[PDB]
């Protein structure tokens, strides 16, 4: 049917896509602008609306006032930001619907990074077909984290922020903490066979599908660990918070 527009606020890049919820795939060529510096709402609301605007000139490009999923590194509840790890404090408290949905005139419903690569997951990736609890983790700036059970999405796990060994976890094993300290492959195995099997033992998932840019070398890391848990990559990587925000769109209305 009529594709949606999702896009995806990042670290270093705000991008988005056409996506057609029939295949799980985008129509056409996905775009992308800088992520501004700093990333204030305003700013932020600037470039979200240049990503839009793009799509949505594009004869593949779904009806004008469509609405348009979004995600956002943070705790989302009822459009309002509740937390802002790696961005910009301003956040807190931000009424996110309604800055982007008054910016590009037309709804706009925001949900968690994390949470969107999850919906994407568990609908056209490692997770379909796997019933009770699947966790999907991205590894990037942050350590994000998609709670699914049975197939459907419990928002706005935080398990990014779990303390681990004396430290908020993604402060030593994101992708970002990974550079930062120096670490080979095989030392930020160690890292993250503490930081799943600790999770394992947490909750017992059936699957555990690692997500962020880096996923993309699990080959490095994966085959190093023991777990109880079969632990494979995600299926979508540049495009899972892309095609979950349309995901969202599509089961809130
Ligand atoms: O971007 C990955 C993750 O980074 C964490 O620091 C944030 O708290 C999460 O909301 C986000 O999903």
């Amino acid at each position: 049917n009529a594709p949606l527009i999702g896009i995806d606020i990042g670290g270093t890049g705000i991008k988005g896509g056409i996506v057609d919820l029939k295949k799980g795939k985008l129509l056409g060529e996905r775009f992308r602008v800088p992520t501004p510096q700093p990333a204030t709402p305003e700013s932020v609301a600037e470039a979200v609306a240049l990503v839009v605007a793009e799509l949505s000139a594009r004869p593949e490009a779904p009806a004008a006032g469509s609405p348009v999923g979004v995600t956002f590194p943070g705790i989302i509840q009822h459009g309002v930001v509740h937390s802002a790890a790696n961005v910009d404090k301003s956040w807190l408290n931000t009424d996110i619907d309604a800055l982007l949905t008054a910016r590009l005139g037309r709804p706009v419903e925001v949900i968690n990074d994390a949470d969107a690569a999850g919906l994407a997951e568990a609908r056209y990736g490692a997770g379909a077909g796997v019933k009770g609890t699947v966790l999907v983790i991205t590894l990037g700036t942050g350590i994000g984290s998609a709670f699914i059970f049975d197939g459907k999405l419990v928002p706005n796990a935080e398990l990014g922020h779990l303390e681990i060994d004396g430290h908020d976890a993604e402060t030593k094993a994101s992708a970002v903490a990974r550079e930062r300290d120096g670490l080979s492959w095989d030392e930020y195995s160690v890292l993250l066979q503490r930081y799943f099997s600790h999770v394992e033992f947490l909750f017992s998932p059936e699957l555990f599908i690692v997500g962020g840019g880096i996923s993309k070398r699990a080959d490095e890391y994966l085959p190093n660990l023991r777990l109880r848990t079969p632990i494979v990559p995600a299926v979508l990587r540049n495009e899972a918070g892309i095609v979950g925000a349309a995901i969202e769109i599509a089961l809130q209305h």
